[PDB]
């Protein structure tokens, strides 16, 4: 519709299992919001994704305490040579390296491209069992890891891994001694305000990451990072680079390792090029909204 449009954008390579980013853009009084939960999430889970979209489109975000936010490079599971080029071209001194999608060689290459002063984090997306996580982290440890994100699927597993490794683990989680850092993603958490509340309640240092959104969704991620007390860790919001296209003429692409805190303007021409019939997505959005309001 005029105010609710669906998109389908191919990524440049498979990342966390996906190769095509789909979702809806909704226009409200405050601007545009993005509702892009991955296919597997049911209405009860999607309810929070919609809440984030609604906040962005109709409510606005809490005022920022900083005008720019530091970002890290997101390196997908590509060859070590390509990984280095991505890092060298990122303009960022922190890089997240995807593993468990040549994993060791990729991390080595990234550390080499960044030099001794760079920061290297690992993205496992909960693919390892406890024992595999311990042996892989040990192998990757010689590259000096800032932290390893979600090595295992559950809290009990994260807790056991944490007892046996000497690198911080990113995921109450603190009460279970399952994490050193908590990763915040605006959409699944229900918006900037909801994410800010969790940041306080979790009682642990936090880092902001994205759900590989278009610039509309990333703008909300930047608003969250811009409203947090502090950012000891670079934010994983430089993911627009993983997509072949965006829905804005002035995309949220990092320069000098940072992103500006600003709203984005959806471009008719850009959106139309990646637009799809919204019927199915509108039905899905309706179910999520129903779950949220109830």
């Amino acid at each position: 519709s005029l105010t609710g449009r669906a998109f389908a954008i191919p990524l440049r390579t498979r990342f966390r299992g996906i190769t095509v980013r789909e979702g809806m853009l909704v226009r409200g009084a405050a601007g545009w919001g993005e509702f892009s939960p991955f296919a597997e999430y049911g209405p009860r889970e999607c309810a929070r994704w919609w809440a984030a979209c609604y906040e962005a489109a109709e409510l606005g975000w809490p005022a920022p305490v900083r005008d720019t936010v530091p970002v890290n490079a997101t390196v997908p599971a590509v060859g070590p040579e390509e990984a280095a080029r991505i890092v060298a071209s990122s303009g960022c001194t922190t890089a997240k390296v995807k593993v468990a999608e040549n994993d060791v060689a990729r991390v080595e290459a990234v550390r080499d491209a960044l030099g001794p002063r760079g920061r290297v984090r690992i993205d496992v997306n909960g693919a390892w069992d406890v024992d595999t996580a311990v042996r892989m982290i040990r192998l990757l440890d010689r590259f000096e890891l800032e932290y390893v994100e979600q090595p295992c699927a559950t809290v009990d597993e994260l807790a056991e891994v944490r007892r046996r490794v000497s690198v911080p683990i990113a995921a109450r989680v603190r009460d279970a001694e399952a994490a050193d850092v908590v990763v915040l993603k605006v959409q699944p958490l229900g918006g900037v305000r909801a994410a800010l509340r969790l940041a306080e309640e979790c009682g642990l240092p936090v880092v902001v990451s994205s759900a590989v959104e278009t610039s509309v969704g990333l703008a909300a991620g930047v608003a969250l990072a811009a409203a947090l007390p502090e950012l000891p860790y670079a934010c994983g919001l430089a993911t627009l680079r993983l997509l072949h296209a965006d829905v804005c003429d002035d995309p949220l692409l990092p320069v000098h390792g940072v992103l500006p805190v600003r709203r984005v303007d959806v471009s008719e021409q850009r959106l139309a090029e990646v637009e799809i019939d919204p019927a199915a997505w509108q039905a899905r959005l309706a179910a999520a909204r129903a779950a949220w309001e109830q």
